[PDB]
């Protein structure tokens, strides 16, 4: 009989509500308020410190964007890291490709995952995979000290303020482009076009500044404020990632409910408003 | 202090929110609920039957892909007819067309124009353009007295529920198939693939029996159930509506803040999940 409601400073006078089914979960873990809900109509759902993570309905059409967007463009991506993502859906996206050898994963907070594990079972079954490497600990500091280099680096980040507000700055971006591969992507869960320009426009300018070719790209999604999310794509090749290289034929991506091979070039036409906003950076 | 909230049993279990800075007007039409007030960050909205019509914020993005998809495919548009639309946004966008000479709008509810001419005076300048002839009526009947044929229609219909219930059958296509010129174009209002794909499916067959051509498009925008809303296009020409045929150059399209040449077509390349779901049909 009552409803969730997603208030937040980052989008003032705005709020988007999800009736409750049934509450399933809820803790305070060393980091973060966590909650899960069945919700009447979008399935199960989860929220960290009041802003909605994903839903069952919808989940897949971010996390087979933010996946199937670099590892399309990467030729032969053997190792790829996941900073933050606990929920397991990037590693889900992952795992369908068989030709890579490591994902490793570092998600600050493993009450995420252990949540993930229990309750978000068709999200987070690429934790069973052999290849996923789990690490606990700031993205900072993993950045920091891994010795290995990556194909692929996806950072499945969370909002600004929180946990990751560190994932915001031009020390973070350095420490990526340090752990890549000399033709290694980055992609980066960047908001809202609706929203937050400014910060926009700030994320681009800081990739900039490492990156040779950095671009934007936008993903429908209804549970996330205004409708959809952004994608800060950062390459080193002058090539940059809005054109896939292969096409998803094998068996395991005969399940994908959103990406397609047209519909990967197609996120990166922005509008007008939004082109205009970002050059002269 | 207080919030409006935009609840439907067309989108049970979900709901969005828009804090109220103050209520500018309320009536009950003959047809109506009408309320308009002015948000803390969305500027100015106009609500019907407790549901978002517009706000400032972002009608540029319905209006624009709504109008210059048809009008850019379209060699040279001489008569153009708005369904509903009331407030005047497509008149606006259709109004920049020099090479238009008659635009005519049909809509049942006058006091939405009044209002619209009251409160939103940049998005109902249109309706002092000489052009413009306005027709106080019920859709199916104007258009079954109309005895002038159009070069493009244009439905901005209102969601099913309400005055809007008659313009989503079958009967009411063959309506508008007839008041086209035989290479005529309709583009019309189409719910959201988020929230009712089995609309969508009804809309496509109904409309595939008698155009040639029947495609669908999608929109962001946030201030519409799940971030945005679709763009039924019907064509009897075989050639379709997904490529535009001129480039909008002309310092009256200096100032649009969505619609490009390039987001045209990408607008039409949709999710895996529902490119799936429409055929067969």
């Amino acid at each position: 009989k009552k409803w969730f409601s997603e208030f937040s400073i980052m989008w003032p006078g705005q709020a988007f509500s999800l009736k409750i089914k049934k509450i399933l979960y809820e803790t305070k873990s060393k980091y973060q308020n966590v909650l899960v809900f069945e919700s009447t109509t979008y399935g199960k759902v989860l929220v960290l410190d009041g802003v909605i993570q994903l839903t069952e309905k919808d989940e897949f059409a971010y996390h087979e964007m933010m996946t199937h967007v670099p590892m399309t463009v990467s030729k032969e991506p053997k190792n790829v890291l996941v900073v933050g993502g606990g929920d397991g859906g990037i590693i889900r996206e992952l795992c369908k490709y068989k030709s890579v050898e490591n994902i490793d994963i570092c998600e600050i907070d493993e009450t995420v995952i252990e949540v993930s594990k229990i309750y978000f079972k068709n999200i987070s079954c690429g934790y069973e995979d052999k290849r996923v490497n789990v690490f606990i600990e700031d993205a900072s500091k993993f950045l920091e000290n891994v010795t290995n280099t990556y194909d692929v680096i996806i950072v499945d980040s969370s909002d600004p303020i929180g946990p990751a507000e560190t994932l915001f700055n031009q020390n973070f971006y350095e420490k990526i482009y340090n752990a890549l591969k000399p033709n290694g992507y980055c992609v980066a869960q960047c908001e809202s076009l609706w929203i937050h320009v400014g910060t926009i426009k700030n994320m681009i300018g800081y990739a900039k500044k490492l990156f040779k070719k950095v671009e934007y790209a936008n993903i429908s999604i209804p549970t996330y404020p205004c409708g959809c999310i952004g994608i800060l794509c950062c390459s080193k090749t002058d090539t940059g990632l809005t054109k896939p290289n292969k096409k998803l034929e094998s068996k395991e991506f005969a399940d994908l409910k959103y990406y397609n091979y047209e519909n990967h070039s197609a996120a990166f036409k922005l509008p007008a408003f939004l082109l205009k906003e970002i050059e002269n950076i």
